[PDB]
């Protein structure tokens, strides 16, 4: 005689709340589909203006007000709106018969205040960085070694604990911001203000990526490194389109361009990238969003074209990244140096020249060539046609660039296998999964 009760995850509710920008919604998503498959229930939570796009993408799914000044008025307002947003929508939950109370808040790593909200509403906080181990730990240190600069008057190299030596060139770039600088600096090392209270940390990342770096972090922490979160081999716009125009190329015959969802190049910088372009060897595919179309040099949603060199190009306002990357036309791939990007393209094997713009970019693109050796980077601040030239013909027609290949090829076997039975991104959000279930 008695009760047995069970704990499950069909009736173990996970709530999922990004930073309302494709690069921190994208990663979070993907951990929501793999939850779910899971058996969990997953409600995400995201600002009205960017409910329409993950509802195309796509899980139970919640809009709150954008919450929307400069800079800092602008984000003061977000943090109090979307505080009193969630805590509701936590609370609704709480009180509701259909799905089950909520159990954890997984929040984005750049909204720590979060944190105060899930505990103030007695659930667990999961706090999810979108960044690599490698330059969150340049944050926590910035937070916590002089890291000005007067790079007018000499060059510094900063040694760090399990990190490689850093040049001024490799630290994060905040000085792009002007006056901004500071905010978006101090977004990033508050990440860290409360590392110590946070129920789960998470990074979307694979141990043997960054092995020195995730054994001191989950000494000091204990992190779970559960990336890729994208799936091995997202409904995204144009996927027909260009998959079809792939399907028409030549194996290893295109250079997919993308500087990814926010940053904007100067007129000058895409006259550059254009010139190069349209006198390579290489077929191309560029990305060229609707708002940077009146940059180009002297708006259609897409452009075909005949290069001087014979080969084809298609710039176009967007395309399913991941896809476009895993497709056996794509040679390599010109990339601001976003982690959601370099990760997509080390999940993929395709090797990268980086043009990197602001914030970790730059830490990106030193991991990029001279740790995992699966790019080269750029040298400025224009960069001209002539130096990306040279860089294409590094990677694409040379021997190092078939060794970048050979090692982008490894590491793409290396991510497969964190993320598969047995690997130490599956244990890891295994672990996140079962002890979700616990008494
Ligand atoms: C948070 C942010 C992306 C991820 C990483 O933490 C780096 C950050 C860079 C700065 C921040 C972006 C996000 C968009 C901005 C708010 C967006 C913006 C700028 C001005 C404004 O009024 O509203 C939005 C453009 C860039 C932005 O300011
Ligand atoms: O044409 C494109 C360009 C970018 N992305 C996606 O945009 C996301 C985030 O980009 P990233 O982190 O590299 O840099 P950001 O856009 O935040 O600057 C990634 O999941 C990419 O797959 C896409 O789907 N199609």
């Amino acid at each position: 005689m008695g009760t047995i009760e069970i704990s499950s995850p069909s009736k173990t509710h996970i709530l999922a709340f990004p930073f309302p920008e494709k690069g921190h919604i994208n990663p979070m998503l993907h951990l929501c589909n793999r939850l779910a498959s899971k058996g969990f229930r997953v409600t995400l939570i995201t600002t009205i203006s960017t409910y329409k796009d993950v509802k195309n993408k796509i899980i139970n799914l919640e809009s709150i007000p954008d919450g929307t000044l400069g800079m800092n008025g602008y984000f003061n307002q977000f943090k109090n709106s979307v505080t009193e947003s969630v805590a509701g929508i936590i609370e609704e939950y709480k009180l509701g018969h259909d799905f089950p109370p909520p159990k954890v808040l997984i929040y984005d790593s750049t909204m720590p205040w979060m944190l105060d909200v899930a505990h103030g509403h007695g659930i667990l906080g999961a706090s999810l960085f979108t960044q690599p181990c490698c330059v969150s730990v340049v944050y926590y240190h910035m937070l916590q070694i002089d890291f000005h600069r007067e790079q007018s008057s000499s060059s510094k190299v900063l040694l760090l604990p399990c990190l490689p030596p850093l040049e001024d060139r490799d630290l994060p770039e905040f000085d792009y911001f002007k006056e901004d600088s500071g905010f978006v600096s101090n977004l990033l090392l508050n990440q860290f203000l409360n590392i110590d209270k946070i129920d789960y940390v998470l990074f979307n990342t694979f141990e043997m990526l960054e092995s020195e770096i995730a054994n001191w972090m989950s000494n000091k922490w204990k992190i779970l490194t559960i990336g890729p979160t994208a799936p091995t081999a997202l409904f995204e716009t144009n996927t027909e389109v260009c998959m079809k125009w792939l399907d028409e190329r030549e194996p290893n015959s295109v250079i997919y361009v993308s500087f990814g969802s926010i940053a904007s190049l100067t007129e000058q910088q895409m006259e550059e990238i254009s010139q190069a372009l349209f006198t390579t060897n290489f077929n191309f595919l560029w990305v060229v969003r609707e708002e940077e179309r009146t940059k180009l040099p002297n708006n259609p949603s897409s452009e075909s074209f005949t290069t001087a060199a014979g080969k084809l190009g298609l710039i176009i306002n967007w395309c399913p990244q991941l896809d476009v990357l895993r497709h056996e036309s794509v040679a390599c791939f010109m990339t601001h140096c976003g982690w959601n990007s370099t990760l997509e393209a080390i999940s993929s094997g395709v090797p990268m020249i980086c043009v990197p713009q602001w914030v970790d970019q730059t830490t990106n693109a030193k991991f990029i060539q001279d740790v995992w050796k699966i790019g080269v980077r750029v040298n400025n601040g224009l960069v001209k046609k002539e130096e990306i030239e040279r860089c294409i013909k590094e990677v694409c027609e040379s021997e190092k660039g078939k060794e970048l290949k050979r090692n982008a090829m490894k590491w793409k076997d290396l991510s497969k296998e964190a993320v598969s039975e047995g690997g130490s991104s599956d244990t890891n959000l295994e672990y996140f999964a079962s002890t979700l279930l616990f008494y």
